[PDB]
Formats: structure tokens, sequence, C-alpha cells
């Protein structure tokens, strides 16, 4: 399952074993018709959704609730190396701009997928470890092995 690591002031990390090849598990973190089948919380489901895996990419995610507000992030791509590095910048509407990086490294019995958020100052690294990032992000984990293994 999902191990938080050690990080830093201002540096959150994670890791993930997935049940697949890298080449399966990069195009289920970066491909626009894969991403909203797992990528969601609860009653949120993936409304819009760009993302371009090649330096200078664009990234545009839009989420719809009950009711119709909604809630987005954009950020660009950095760098891409499919498939085993990806970093891109994210901003919602908060904590400040984050720098996200995507590591895929195989493992025995499948990949392993590491992940480091590193965050504007420490106290929106704060404000961060108090929500429940961490708990909503192993649940889409969860909606990511099901499609996986349905496939």
């Amino acid at each position: 399952e999902i191990q938080i690591g050690p990080g830093s002031a201002t540096r959150l990390e994670f890791r993930r074993h997935f049940a697949a090849t890298p080449e399966q598990l990069w195009a289920a973190l970066t491909s626009p018709a894969l991403l909203p089948a797992w990528l969601f919380a609860r009653g949120w489901p993936m409304t819009e959704c760009v993302f371009e895996p090649h330096k200078g990419g664009l990234i545009r995610q839009v989420w719809t609730g009950p009711e119709g507000r909604t809630r987005g992030l954009t950020g660009r791509v950095i760098l891409a190396e499919p498939p085993h590095r990806l970093i891109h910048s994210e901003l919602y509407d908060t904590g400040g701009e984050t720098l996200v990086t995507l590591q895929l490294l195989p493992v025995e019995g499948g990949t392993e997928l590491a992940m480091a958020v590193d965050y504007a100052t420490p106290e929106a690294r704060d404000a961060v470890a108090a929500s429940a990032m961490a708990t909503e992000m192993e649940e889409a984990y969860r909606h990511l092995d099901v499609m996986l293994a349905a496939l």
C-alpha cells in the first residue's frame, strides 16, 4: 500500500506499488482518456482533462462536484522522459505554485511510483499535510488498481 516518505520542511514524498509495466502505468498517469477513470475523489468526477506529457506541455484539470461547483488546476510540464520521469508545476485555487515529481522504477511484481511535491513555503507544506490529500490520493490509486486489472 501507500507509504509516506520522510521528505522535508517543504517537501512531501509518497511511494506506491502497481501491478503493471511502467509503459502501462505511464499511459495511465499521462493520458487524457484514462486519467478521468481513476484520478477523482468521491462525488467529484473529472470533467475536463488536458494533459500533454512533453516539455512545455499544458496541464488543465477540472472536477465537478454535486450541486455544480468546480475545482481545478493548471500546470506546465517541465520535462518528460517516458516512461520513468515527469515533472510539472501545479496550481489550484490553495498553498502556492507546487512542483510535482513522478519517478517510475520497475520493481518485482510490477512498477513502483515515487512521487514528490515541493511546496512554496514550509507553512504551505503545513496546510497540505492537514488535508485528506494523502487519503484521497490512496483512494485514487485504489481506483487505478481496479482499472489496471480490468485491462
